[PDB]
């Protein structure tokens, strides 16, 4: 009885809402795909405007229409039948306006949708382009007279909550209360909640209904080696039905040990994820988030850190269906604004609405380096004590953190709000040598042994088109990169009080502000290229790391042209011996871990080609007189 | 300084050894490809003539040249030059010969391989065609003066033992004392052994060292999630290297409780794999090794019973390398022979030498169904406690076993002999009941709740070709070998103490002398094809079972032709939902486990969508008037 239409095709778009003829475009839809990626710092911001009709949908007596709006990036105000219905301040999250009232035969929508600068609506500075549209979804959602409610923060009216006893660890062997809440419109009688193939029927009063499964020997969502997923699902006698996926975790982070899953030490080593790829923009297809999961599954990174917003529900179900242990967060990003202050509170009970669900999730984000350019005084610290309270009056099964940035004090009073802290750290790329990295944790868990401390940002550039002999900071080389990532692979490997560590980032992503290392409106943070089509080679150091696919990977594939009359040979692998031959002669085999060095005399146009086991991987490495201007940034 | 040349290409083969002319082959090679899996129970069985040349090797001053057999089934006799060298007697297992002495500069080699009926070379009586020539590679290496022993029962003069202590079972942590005990020639006075990154020299005394290695925190071994393997590497004065894989992992077989791996259950569930092929026979390629192991992986088996004899080496290293738990034995089958008895204790002492280091192999079989066709007297216990006795000589670390006729009465003095035991059973397909299987199971373990039971055989054929919507034992359907399957799979689960389940069998195979089920030489109880081809459907409710991999089947893909008005629609799934749809338009949606069952009325040709999640499978159906008769055995 509840059914729900894709408003997909036969919009038409107009950016100047004033113009008499628009674009014919299909959702999702973005319109800075194109001028929010090359460069300039210009891209277009302001209010444009969303048209298309919609047919009067078949109605229940006393049944409800709704339009579910997913995604509309920034600012959304809806009109339908030149009546306007709603508005909406926040990017990243579900919305819905009920439409039955002002229903005809045929319907015009109107959308208004602005990603302009102000002082009300996060983000508003940050490294990353601020894409406008409806790049998420838009959908026709059509309910009984007697329904679960639709206009509760883009929830469901479910909420499902698996508190988890570990009684063997060794077994997986585990116990559940399943609690399911439910909150319905109409005048009700009671409503029947079926979980694990056991059904209970309870009461509604209030608008609300509560049920508890005890549920013995469930089957646990243990991570990446098993993910298993449950389904609650909730049924009104008029026929309305809803319905969470869950999974029967527990985990607790010890400030000296680390994270712990279902009883076990259970590391998190992973990266972050930006919503966008090339040349889509953030108008992102199922299809996209696929690949790019599949792309986190061949790194073998076990954690995400989905900055700096709510992310696609797509997205997140991967997560969940592949073992994936997310870090979620608000745009509360960079610079306090006083007139924001609703607007992080807002999107925040949004967020944990629609994603309390996902056994993925582990922690919410407060912020991200919001004292990169605000002043530590009671107004910000007020603000995130209300965030801080929001989190866990919402939710008991989840710690809070923030990422903060470098420059804050480790005395601050800031630290002392959320559950724990990760630190974006740049040492050895924006400031600084490497080393400091190291020190910069090991003195802060000396002074506060009894503070969960981690590791939410930490990257540095490359242009896959510049090589060097010799890297060194700022010269943008693949190399370079490779260095600093092998630096802190080990530093990372040292410190298992690291609660959870993330490398900025998984993929090159747009920033039309950036103007560096030789491409225009991209941050190359990525360890792979913002097409997806590339893998740097600091992409393979972590997986020889974390994958359990055996493989070789020869670094230097773009290094081809090399000066040098005795050049290195760098092999990553996960495998414990690697083999290098030379225009088909076996030169050398070595033994070791991860990473495998071979130094080479080359003399002219050389075959390399490295073997382990049934592994193998070649380049080619080609002798000149003198460097190739090409590789050089300068 | 240790080299190894393959003899692969070049070979001349002669199927009458006194006819002037023959056949260029390259290796591997059986004669038997073809007549061995065509029926008639007829395949060229006797001695037959490989010959090639070879050069002369580089040779340091006092270095050996070895002749390395890896599979001469069955019987071989070497001669280098005219000078007989070597007999071999066992089809399965490797073999050296010493050429040194007889070397020239142009090196003739003959080759008699004989896969001859004899009374004292097993196999002799058994389901599967005895395909005779040189199958696996032949290799010609040479050592240094000194070196690792190359002559004692095929090894390479390297044993290699981890002891695993359990220190914390959900964190997975464990130390392991690595012995590695070592056997040379040529009297040297010291040996470097390399283990785990550590080195150490220990003393060469009588030709045999011993150094252990204490290490800490190791990499368990712990099946298909995480088959962590090391490397044992020894090397002598003057150049000489050997090495061995292991890993490190400590198990138990409880008899109530079943299998346990690394201090936590894993209860083995899995298959058995005949080492041969459509058109190739036994002289398998390492890609159809490869491909063979990439079946097994997406099926979720985490066992394979390794029936009947010694299987390649590049085989026990793809379960090693895939985390998958073996079950090896010798072919002591069906018929005891008295003469046969000292080749039992060779094959076997072979096998165990020759494998030892296989982490993945967690038992050594004596036999197999051997009171098929011998009384059970004082001889034959004598033949199995000699082979029990050698095995827990030469192996402190795995328990054996034996697989058992269905007819040998389970308080028969055969039973108390094998660490553990396992039955084939075809209750439901050969006689009697699918409910016999449960009860046979309930009735052993209440009266020997302490005795260690499994199901080391159990199926039903099926060919492809045939199928009806009401299957009957005995039709060879596609459809009853589901039925057959969906039964013994509940009843599995429910009996955790059964230690160990293995579906005969993952493929199709040659047996010469079956003319069974319309298909002439074949056993056809695989779950797929001979030729790796087809996966029949039961293929996938087991995959229903253990995968993980997101999946939906749809049975019924070759029963097109449907005569019924409302047909059954079958799908097999590791997930929780499934949704149909005919012809574009969704019609049903059913929650469950594994099996999901629609009925859909059929009027023409209608294509069939199951949908859960991304995966999908489609099939297509056309009503007819009379069933068609070519689904009809
Ligand atoms: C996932 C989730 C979904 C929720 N859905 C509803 C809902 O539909 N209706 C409701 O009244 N409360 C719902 N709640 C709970 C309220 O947020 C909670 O009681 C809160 O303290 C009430 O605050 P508010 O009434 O000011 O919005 C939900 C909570 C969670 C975690
Ligand atoms: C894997 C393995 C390899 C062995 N290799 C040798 C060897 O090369 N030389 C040797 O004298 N014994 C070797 N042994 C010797 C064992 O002591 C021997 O097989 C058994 O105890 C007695 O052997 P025997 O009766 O043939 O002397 C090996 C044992 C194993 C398990
Ligand atoms: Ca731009
Ligand atoms: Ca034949």
């Amino acid at each position: 009885m509840r059914n729900t239409i894709v408003l997909e095709k036969d919009w038409t778009f107009y950016k100047n809402p004033q113009s008499e003829s628009g674009e014919a475009v299909t959702l999702p839809h973005t319109w800075n795909a194109v001028d929010g990626q090359d460069g300039g710092n210009d891209y277009y911001r302001g209010t444009c405007k969303y048209v298309r009709h919609f047919a009067k949908p078949e109605l229940e007596k006393g049944g409800r229409a709704y339009l579910e709006f997913n995604g509309a990036a920034m600012t959304a105000d809806v009109v339908v039948n030149g009546t306007k219905l709603f508005h909406h301040e926040g990017g990243f999250s579900t919305f819905r306006v009920d439409v039955t009232e002002q229903l005809t035969e045929d319907n015009l929508l109107e959308v208004y949708v602005d990603n302009s600068d102000n002082t009300k609506v996060y983000p508003q500075k940050a490294d990353f382009t601020f894409y406008g549209g409806l790049y998420r979804m838009v959908k026709l959602v059509t309910v009984p007279k007697v329904h679960f409610v639709m206009d509760y923060a883009g929830g469901n009216g479910m909420k499902v909550t698996p508190e988890v006893t570990i009684l063997d660890a060794a077994e997986k062997q585990a116990d559940a209360d399943v609690t399911v809440e439910l909150w319905m419109t109409g005048e009700a009688t009671d409503v029947t909640v079926a979980v694990a193939g056991e059904t209970q029927t309870v009461p509604v009063e209030n608008g609300y209904a509560r049920a508890v499964f005890a549920l013995k020997n469930v089957h646990l969502w243990d991570g990446v080696d098993d993910p298993y997923l449950y389904t609650a699902k909730a049924e009104l006698p008029g026929g309305d039905v809803v319905e969470r996926t869950f999974g029967c975790r527990s985990f607790k982070v010890d400030s000296r040990e680390g994270f712990f899953l279902n009883g076990r030490s259970y590391p998190l080593r992973g990266v972050s994820r930006h919503q966008d790829r090339a040349g889509a923009g953030n108008a992102l297809t199922y299809e996209m988030h696929r690949e790019d999961m599949a792309i986190v599954r061949e790194l073998g990174a076990n954690t995400i850190r989905l900055a700096h917003y709510q992310h696609a529900q797509e997205f997140y179900d991967l997560c969940d269906e592949n073992g994936i242990i997310v870090w979620a967060e608000i745009p509360y990003i960079t610079m306090h604004m006083a007139d924001g202050t609703e607007n992080t509170l807002s999107q925040m009970k949004e967020l944990i609405v629609q994603n309390y669900h996902h056994p993925s999730i582990v922690c919410w984000g407060l912020s991200n380096e919001i004292t990169a350019a605000s002043a530590v005084n009671e107004e910000l610290l007020e603000n995130h004590r209300r965030l801080n309270d929001l989190c866990h009056e919402l939710d008991k099964t989840r710690p809070t953190v923030m990422a903060d940035v470098f420059m804050l004090e480790t005395d601050s009073p800031m630290l002392e709000i959320p559950d724990m802290n990760s630190y974006n750290l740049y040492f050895g790329w924006y400031i600084g040598e490497l080393d400091q990295n190291d020190s910069f944790f090991d003195e802060y868990h000396s002074t506060y042994p009894d503070r969960v401390i981690g590791l939410s940002e930490y990257g540095a550039d490359a242009n896959p088109a510049y090589h060097s002999a010799n890297p060194e900071r700022g010269d943008y080389t693949e190399e370079y990169q490779c260095v600093y990532h092998e630096h802190m692979a080990k530093m990372i490997e040292e410190r298992p009080y690291l609660w959870a560590t993330h490398v900025w980032n998984l993929f090159d992503f747009a920033a039309d502000g950036r103007d560096e290392g030789g491409r225009h409106g991209e941050n190359q943070k990525g360890l792979v290229t913002m097409d997806r089509r590339i893998k740097k080679d600091a992409f393979y150091v972590y997986k020889a790391y974390w994958s359990k696919a055996p493989f070789v990977h020869l670094c230097g594939s773009r290094y081809t042209d090399r000066a040098e009359d005795v050049t290195e040979i760098k092999v990553y692998s996960n495998q414990k011996k690697v083999s290098l031959f030379v225009d088909g002669a076996e030169k050398e085999t070595k033994e070791g871990a991860r990473i495998f060095r071979f130094r080479v005399p080359i003399t002219g146009t050389h075959t390399i080609r490295a073997v382990s086991g049934d592994c193998t991987d070649e380049i080619t490495v080609r002798k000149v007189d003198e460097p190739n201007p090409d590789y050089i940034f300068n």
